[PDB]
């Protein structure tokens, strides 16, 4: 996955033309030992885009890395340490902490869902609810964290949605219209009542996806489906009850919260004299 | 002014790629919808201009009236716009447009909750650059909506002097004297994590001090220092429950980090008759 | 998707108003209401209309405007694009960058839609190169499509190429096409060629396409007898107006033309206020 | 100057994601020789951006600089040369060729004009009507061809324009709220007829910008002026004019069609 054109708009943004004023009418030619430190425990994310900042950067910071992404670590954990020339390390400092704050907060929550799981053979999926232009770092984050992901976008996978439902006037129509245009792709569909289960399953579709119902609806679509389609539980979900969930018998659970409304986790670049 | 045209191309180019929206594409030919972008919840209303200009693309093909503007308080289940629009052409942009406003509401309706908590004090609500990386003006701007300010938009159009300025050259007063040197008739703030640091800014006349995750005792402390000299301001989290009594010292502004990160994104839908 | 210029635009608008602004037009200006036409002074080849009402969108308050003439209309000298009324304050800084854009690409509409007029009556397609402005690399493959044009390739990335300097890196023609057909199966293959010795080379390999770089008018000849048809044939190179109808007889399929998007003359179109 | 964002853009829109598909599916650790060659004769430009590219992939490219920005050279002339790793070379050729061609176009057509007004006292100058995101880089060219540049852009200097003097209705107007408004800002003016540039005069501005006139009305401004201004032509000024122009006594010719409408210069890069 790259990162290179997020890098380059998060440095845009914060540094423009006229770079970092600050820093750039204080600092010659002084060098600094700095560490990038973690303030609370956290699964690391985010390692990757301080590398190809760093990279762009050779002759002015040498660094080295301590624990990589997925790595579970607790509070003042150095993730990261080297020395660089401060007017080149300031300028960036909080470009890349933004992004690994950003990324370590995903894969932190995305990891305290899986392990709620645990034993279950549910997995654990990122939805579309992602922060504008990070689509591909908050499914990785996710992916980091230990979960998975359907699609990346609206290009490589096919989900037959409500308002797909709403537009056309019925779930047989959608997937008739779909089944002459598309080249026998696997069709996923959202579900918010059994009857539409039911309707959903007499077209064969491969994957249904059951939209904000209860766990007694959750147990009725498992037993109708008896392992004909792939089941999946969409809404968000909250840590005190994902577990109930999961043992329904569904394969995934997929969770808007993991990638919007999630804290970012506590990171600092501590600076040497 | 602040345009959005760039964030907006990059959001729908992640969702919609080269091959377009797949499932709408292969399903709808010429239905039309009446739709409605409603809230679920009581919101501060904003990112109505991202809206606006994502179906101002296709003017031909989606008919629509704003309801709700900017910094309109609204609550739940209320209409923020409505109209009519060629299926094919709205359900692709449903997750972008919705994603957007989720996040600048949000954004929105934490800051007002955090203004409307300091009522009656002089105190002013700030961001920080602890902003959703590269949504650093939505994110500004949507504090603002929300009843808050900004010191300066990004690196290059404000000076604050930081700790880690203090710790590569070694202090306070060769900061600020280098700096005074590069750059005449600038206004200037510097980051203080104690009072001997808030003592030394004063020294230097400093135009403005942020006092950095200082205690409550720290700050009134400060506050009776600096005896209105200069500008002074409170940076950290602040809980909500807390953010009052740090308003009663009588600093002039707290900037809040996690109102543009570490927030509750609104619940906004795109209902669909029917 | 659409194309979008809110990039280019941008990084125009950046350039031009920095951080300052319009200096001269914000110190004489204040609530001047005009009546304004983009005019054509001469014949032209529209193009880059949507960036002038991308431009003007910015501006929605201020700016009120109609549309004359879209991209790919052939007009006449004193034609009027677009006209319109607005506050002068915000006309008046934002004039330079859009004629800049459409006097560019009209400039580039215009000059293949000679090219495209001369070759008619053959089957011959104009084709844009990788030869274009940097930074406006689509806004030029653009430009020549609305003059008649087409486009083997966006970039780097959509379509394979092999060039002189692959055959010089790797050491022959034969050894390339293998290494590429292990690597992409079913790709589609063009391959650049200087001398006919590497057109019966390429057509041995059973290539897609064969591009003719430099030939002189005889050896396309022999190259379109040897060919038979049986790869896509396309001569490469700055072609003269007066020398392309007699390439196209040859027989080729497509002319590839540098000096269409560099090297023409933008046309002179101007802002007139009343 | 930066050149940074300019190169970024430029290697963004001929690379983006994928690469270039056609370099990495036949090459991989094979080195060669290369030479950045003109196929004719030019004023160098551009060289400073050559040389920020390859220092990007420094451990992958060497070379070396043979001509330097301003340099007159002839056909079949070496720029630079040196040893790269073809798979780094190869994808970044166009970027690099598109900016030389262009800045050396600009800057052998600049200095044509210069060479052309040569003993008078005349600079000149560039205008900002440059291409669309390389207003820095054409007007750097021009600079490096012999010219000059009165501002960057709208914020380091004021002009007054005919459009400016239609929308507020009067030049004594406009200098009058300007002066009010800004700090002592030397002021120019654009005239297209006499009476603007009397006008002009007796408001005491600092340069006046003569669009459009005929030689015997530029004359007359120059006569007029006495010397207590600035004067500058704009218009259709072309290499077989410009002295004409020149010997009239004005200080500066400002000409468009050195930053548009100029002929690219055709140099190309030669692998062993």
């Amino acid at each position: 996955i790259s990162f290179s054109e997020i890098i380059h708009n998060a440095l845009k943004e914060d540094l423009g033309d006229k770079g970092d004023i600050t820093t750039n009418s204080i600092l010659i030619n002084e060098k600094v030992n700095f560490a990038i430190n973690t303030r609370e425990n956290l699964v690391v994310c985010g390692i990757p885009i301080l590398e190809e900042v760093f990279n762009m950067n050779k002759e002015h910071v040498k660094y080295e890395i301590h624990k990589k992404d997925g790595d579970i670590t607790g509070k003042n954990s150095t993730l990261v340490s080297g020395e660089a020339l401060a007017i080149y390390l300031l300028p960036i400092e909080r470009v890349i902490l933004n992004f690994i704050q950003h990324a370590s907060g995903i894969a932190s929550i995305t990891r305290q869902f899986v392990d709620e799981v645990s034993g279950t053979k549910v997995k654990i999926r990122s939805t579309r609810k992602t922060t504008p232009g990070l689509r591909m770092l908050d499914k990785y984050s996710v992916c980091i964290g230990g979960g998975e992901s359907y699609r990346d976008n609206l290009c490589d996978g096919v989900l037959i949605k409500d308002n797909h439902i709403a537009s056309c006037g019925s779930i047989t129509l959608a997937i008739q219209r779909l089944r002459k245009n598309l080249k026998n792709e696997y069709i996923a569909i959202e579900c918010d009542n059994i009857s539409q289960v039911e309707e959903s399953l007499s077209n064969n579709v491969d994957m249904i996806l059951l939209d904000n119902m209860s766990i007694s609806e959750i147990k009725k679509a498992v037993d109708i489906v008896n392992g004909k389609s792939v089941l999946e539980v969409s809404g968000c979900v909250n840590i005190r009850n994902v577990r109930n969930i999961a043992l329904t018998g569904v394969d995934y659970i997929s969770i808007g919260c993991i990638t919007n409304s999630f804290q970012n986790k506590d990171i600092g670049l501590d600076i040497e004299y």
